[PDB]
């Protein structure tokens, strides 16, 4: 499946930071 980027973005917004999509698969890393 691919990566629900919007779910990524919300899920690292209360980390503080962005939520992007590497290898298909989210991470959460800075501006």
């Amino acid at each position: 499946a691919f990566c629900n980027l919007r779910r990524c973005e919300l899920s690292c917004r209360s980390l503080g930071l962005l939520g992007k999509c590497i290898g298909e698969e989210c991470a959460c890393v800075p501006y």
